[PDB]
């Protein structure tokens, strides 16, 4: 249909045509007659799969051959979400498996529906990892993710009388057709036991043993026939576990827990002694793993030029004592000689400064459960310490707030200081983000070592975030400045010579009403929920949370509300407001936020003098496969984070790619896209990072907002009497005494220039050409926020290889 | 090679040599260059199974399309063994799956070895149902074998120091080529709860979910391109299962543990919750898809003509009440019109007469577990005793006696009452045993319902049994007689005309020395150990258990032992005596048993004076790949349970048909198998039934033994005095006091018959001609047990159906 989706061959057609029969026969053991639509999809997905495998064995071998550095991205998540689309795509096989699906009598977007996403991720976090794994392939990188594959990865959301409830998110239920256990490369993970110390150094002892099994999944660089690898671990118990005998048999599932579970924990640390055991078992499994494919290549010297080991936050902190554990105790290097080798090894990135989503581990339980590690982690404390007050002789202060170790109630190990201590490179996640790290956080230690710190603003991939997802659009910008754009997403600087345009400027407002349109049918279909498609499509979604301040998005909707009925005769622009994201399990007020948002829904949907002027929806779910659908069919996007709280955002250039203006603060990421695209064709508003500052220093005083502004004040009383929960009065008492009281995020203190702001967006929309030629404008400007960019400037300024753009032989 | 493994035909080997390539690179995902033995296996593997499915497919349309009546055979137990080699049997591969991996420069047979046992049974009733399903395919039965899928089957027995250790039997670990799962087709399954009794009958409300997934194995017919199904279902959490977040996640392993283990007893009751969870959720999952089978061929009258259901034992006994349950309550059938299509439906074959074998289900377990099953038992009981009563007027014992209900200390179900009278036909599994039901255990049901009562003597697969395991026999049976004997066993009758026949004598006794070189350089090669292939190979594998008088066969080679002891330089015909079993492992006797055999083995195999006169070798980890492997090198067959207690037996019938000869009581099938070959060819020793009787009317006095054969007393001395223990002295302690003071079995009552017994079969193995004319006319005569004699009497006498013969179309 569309030429960005490549070739329809009647050769190709001919083939995934028979190909398709024979994995329906042969491989899932059905015919035609009792098949199911979930059997038509295995029957794609391991027709594509095919294709993946000779690309897939031949870089693997070119990469023995070549021996290039190896790159190792370790992180507690990837958030992968479906496979099948992104292989297509990859492989451009998408018009092709179309073509030959249509001619079966099949749609193939009926059958890409069925695949579970892969939600190994709470969010932001592990889609990071997701793009940077995209970009690492498409570059031509020796490169390999290394995780755990959870049984159970994120829970999914049901809203049950206005409450978020949880279920087990089953994801290989119906297996997975993508990954390839690998049982052969099984390797042993120790937990417990004692340190003994011999004439010939420390051993660890007494160890109970975690099986850690391998399973590979192909990952695809855009049309360059490089298939990388992602590999995550599963835990086994050895088959002499506890060897009553049945219950011996049932205690198996203690060791293989280890795996089980995703931890649900968006910007928040819980020192539980599971989550510990998760971090160990991938960095042990990993390291070996790292080790082995070295010597299969004595001289550890050359260590660092063939291995770069990059660490997804403090989670796989513990590769830097583990690191030098096997360096020293079992390869019997020298201290020195192993610190330098991890050192110039491994480098670190910080994704947030919020203070409780640092982890900090309590002393008793590294003590109980990684008795070697904490000795070493000590050792290394000392060294530092002592380097620390050669530089700064007599500083006594400074010693104890770089320490490794933190003193008070209970002893905790700070892991962040760790990974600076151990790593050779230390980043943020956009330049306003890292900038804080240098000024704030991690002061003493840039003062120490300013040339460990640098900035690598975060990025998204184009092929999942724009083809895939939105082939419309991409078809269009393909029509005008060809495909190059795909892989080189700074070309669509050339669409600003068609701002004036006036084909491109009704094309690109064409795209996005028929994103609209799908989108309104889906949420029919689905959910039963009616939306008028010409309204102002409004969006915030992201994971819940207080400093993403979906609080301040319900309060502008109520003032809109009451607007409304204050002068129900006087136009507005229609609005349906969209607010969607999961709210971790124990966090108590995030879970009320929801309940208010669709508290709210419930009285603003059912108003007859309101009508189709205003709609709040919650959307349900929100997930990788969600954002797909709803991201391309969004007007303004909603990035309203109190100011220095995130430290990047990637949704927000999801939106900048896919033709959404931006309402937001000069927070993270957002900075860095109104740099982009000019301060003009950005919705601005609110306190910076400076004016917070001052209110810290003066002291935050939200009754005074609440004093001096009317119409905020009517939101409280209407809150605080019950407007929005008439039979149970009090129910948002919580979210009252917090904001009146306790609000750590300022909600008041940007409210009047939010509600302006808001203002200058609907008469902006009023304007359909002016709209979007604002719109031409950032998707235009939008080039620099490519993963693809980012793990370049990875490439040549932390790990010290060269990307290529050179396709491998097919 | 030989001619019954089939052609090797030009396109056939061709063919199978590029879907072998095929698999190893697409399936697989390796290349010759890193490919493993085991990598091979499975491409193997692969490439055999591929020639199942069209079969698989179109037997099951077939069976839709003439809806034939079908039988449903219900087990715990599923021993299976390995699949490779007995589907290549079946399908007429074998040849030319030899040739094409002699062509990739593979040796087939070392590919076999690397295959896990499908291992999940404990013996004899296991293997029992796994026989039976190759007959009823092999037959024409639209037959299914439905069971449980365990993730461990029975353990694999190391022995360390002499004694028995336990590890878990992980045969999933590598994945299981053979089995389609269908998730698709998962059905739930129902605990604890209430009943609630409305207007309209009784609910069971309130209950616990756990999810019944099933995974369907490919059963081929021998020749006739028939394939039916063995459904073994796996145990699944809901995913609201228990839904801190976490902990609830965690705890779904609770649910799942009904499929977690094989209960590892032969022959015994043990009366745990978890076994009656995994016998309810097998009877469950099982009825459900049973009667959805059968609605989508209203009318329950005609089910009994559709449905034919077999308990394997009392295991699956709450089909019973689970029948009633789903006819009564949710059908809304009265009460008679559904006991009339249950008792129609259901047929019960008891194994076993062993008091402690027997299940006896404490009352409150099933009021807890399943209260409405409970009450429907109570109904059966109550009209059962009326009918009774009416009878058997004034005869108030007899109402005790016949109680499904047992009275006492703990209230319990008598679950062998509750088949019985829930069953249209009850048989035992060998002539002696059905004879000994009808006399004793079960006369008061034979007296009410003499029609029930039936037998139908057990059997064995000729494919597995003679033409997978013995190749060599098979042939030059085959020169002789052509090749229909493997379908129409009785055919053998035909050698008779042989047994002057001076090539066959030779051939007959070449083919047992080419097996009996192959298992002594078998153990060399994987156990390092030694043996003289020249000596008599005198065999006892089988389960440890008391009843099978292991304690017999070592008290014999004792007594050969001190009598070369006495006389050195006087020859003996030279034995090697293997015993192999696994005990269950709370079994402390069978445990210390085994100990006693390898503490025999310690003295007997080091002594000098001995030499290579007799050895004594314990076979580790006794299983159904070694069974293969040992029974084909066999020349005596040691079946020396006490009469009265192996109900049949079928090792026994292994034995014969590859040219064993056996020494045995007149117990179980043994007496068959004499009355078929002719007792003049067997070696009969001991008490039978009526002599035990009579020992027992009398009062068995061990020490009245001791005190009249010096031989016994000296063996009992040197087991007291610690002369097979010199580092602990009184290791044997317990196995002494139960040999005089409380023997159940009689060991010492037929000690003298069996010595005198084994001189006799060392005297004919001094003329290998009159050895192997007798080995013949045991072979000859060994056609009634065929398990396909056996099925088609179940088919024809209790299931209503007609075997057949004819092939389907290829
Ligand atoms: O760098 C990727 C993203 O990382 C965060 C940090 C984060 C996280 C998740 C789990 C544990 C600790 C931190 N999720 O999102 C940040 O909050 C977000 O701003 C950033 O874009
Ligand atoms: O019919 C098949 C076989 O059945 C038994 C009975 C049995 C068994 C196993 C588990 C629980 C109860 C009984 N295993 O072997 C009998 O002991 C054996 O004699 C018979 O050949």
């Amino acid at each position: 249909q569309i030429s960005v989706r490549g070739l329809a061959g009647v050769e190709n057609v001919t083939e995934l045509k028979k190909n398709f029969n024979r994995h329906l026969h042969f491989t899932l053991v059905k015919d035609r007659n009792v098949a199911t639509p979930r059997d038509y999809y295995f029957a794609l997905a391991h027709t594509v799969r095919d294709h993946l495998v000779g690309r897939w064995i031949r870089t693997q071998q070119h990469y023995y051959e070549k021996d290039p550095k190896r790159i190792y991205y370790l992180s507690l998540e990837f958030y992968m979400g479906r496979t099948l689309q992104n292989t297509m795509v990859n492989l451009a096989l998408e018009n092709a498996c179309d073509e030959a699906t249509y001619q079966l009598g099949l749609d193939m977007e009926e059958l890409e529906e069925i695949e579970e996403d892969a939600g190994l991720g709470n969010g932001g976090l592990g889609r990071l990892a997701a793009c940077f794994l995209d970009s690492m392939a498409t570059l031509g990188l020796a490169a390999y993710g290394y995780g755990i594959r959870y049984e159970f990865g994120i829970f999914n959301q049901k809203i049950c009388g206005g409450w978020q409830m949880e279920e087990a998110d089953d994801w290989l239920r119906y297996g997975n057709p993508w990954e390839k256990a690998r049982p052969e490369f099984t390797l042993p993970v120790h937990f417990y036991g004692r340190v003994e110390h011999t004439s010939q150094g420390a051993k660890w002892v007494d160890t109970q043993v975690v099986l850690a099994m391998p399973y590979d999944t192909p990952v695809p660089g855009y049309r360059n026939n490089v298939v990388n690898t992602m590999r995550l671990w599963s835990a086994k118990a050895p088959n002499d576990f506890n060897l009553g005998y049945i219950q011996a048999v049932l205690d198996r599932n203690l060791a293989e827990n280890i795996s089980r579970v995703l931890y649900p924990n968006d910007n928040f640390f819980e020192g539980k002694e599971l989550r510990l055991k998760q971090e160990y078992f991938v960095v042990a499994a990993t390291l070996q793993d790292i080790i082995r494919r070295f010597k299969s290549s004595t001289n550890f010297d050359a260590f660092p030029d063939k291995v770069a080991i990059q660490l997804n936050d403090t989670h796989p902190s513990l590769a830097i004592p583990e690191l030098m554990r096997v360096l020293v105790d079992l390869e019997r290097l020298d201290w020195d000689k192993a610190w330098e080798v991890t050192v110039k090894t491994c480098a670190y990135t910080n994704h947030t400064v919020l203070p409780e989503a640092l982890e900090r581990w309590p002393v008793h339980l590294l003590e109980t459960l990684l008795p070697r590690h904490l000795q070493i982690i000590y050792e290394i404390n000392q060294r530092f310490l002592n380097r620390v007050a050669a530089a700064f002789p007599g500083d006594v202060d400074r010693l104890r707030r770089m320490s490794l170790v933190e003193e008070g109630a209970v002893k905790r190990i700070n892991m962040a200081h760790l990974c600076i201590a151990g790593s050779h490179a230390v980043n943020g996640v956009a330049r306003i983000h890292s900038e804080i790290l240098k000024k704030t956080i991690f002061k003493d230690f840039y003062e120490l070592e300013p040339h460990k710190f640098q900035n690598k603003t975060n990025g998204i991939t184009p092929r999942r975030w724009l083809v895939l997802c939105n082939p419309g659009l991409a078809e269009i910008i393909a029509e005008r400045i060809g495909e190059e754009y795909i892989s080189d997403l700074d070309q669509l600087r050339k669409l600003l010579s068609y701002v004036d345009d006036e084909a491109f400027i009704r094309d690109v407002a064409k795209v996005k009403q028929e994103n609209k349109l799908k989108f309104a049918a889906y949420l029919e279909r689905e959910y039963k929920v009616h939306i008028n498609p010409n309204s102002l499509f409004d969006v915030q979604v992201k994971r819940i949370h207080e400093y993403k301040r979906q609080l301040l998005n319900c309060l502008h909707v109520i003032t809109l509300y009451n607007r409304i009925k204050k002068e129900p005769n006087k136009f507005v622009v229609p609005r349906t407001v969209m607010i969607g994201g999961k709210a971790a399990p124990g966090y108590h007020m995030a879970k009320m936020i929801i309940k208010l948002i669709t508290a709210i829904g419930d009285v603003v949907n059912h108003d007859p003098v309101v009508g189709d002027r205003l709609r709040v929806i919650f959307l349900e779910n929100y997930r990788v496969s969600l954002a797909e659908k709803v991201i391309p069919a969004a007007d303004l996007s909603e990035q309203i984070s109190t100011a220095g709280t995130e430290a990047s955002g990637t949704g927000n250039m999801k939106f900048m790619l896919n033709g959404a203006l931006t309402i937001g603060t000069m927070d993270g990421a957002n900075v860095e896209m109104a740099e982009e695209a000019g301060e003009e064709n950005f919705f601005i508003f609110g306190m910076r990072v400076e004016d917070v500052d001052r209110l810290d220093q003066r002291g935050y005083n939200a009754q005074e907002y609440y004093d001096r502004i009317p119409e905020l004040r009517q939101i409280i009383e209407q809150l605080s009497s019950g407007f929005f929960s008439p039979k149970q009065p009090d129910l948002f008492k919580d979210i009252v005494n917090m904001l009146m009281h306790h609000d750590r995020f300022k909600v008041f203190a940007d409210y009047e220039e939010y509600v302006k702001c808001q203002e200058r967006v609907s008469a902006l929309y009023k304007n359909p050409r002016e709209w979007t030629r604002m719109v031409i404008r950032n998707i235009a400007t939008s080039g620099k926020f490519s993963s693809d960019r980012t793990i370049a400037q990875y490439a040549r300024e932390i790990w010290g290889v060269e990307p290529s753009r050179q396709r491998l032989p097919a």
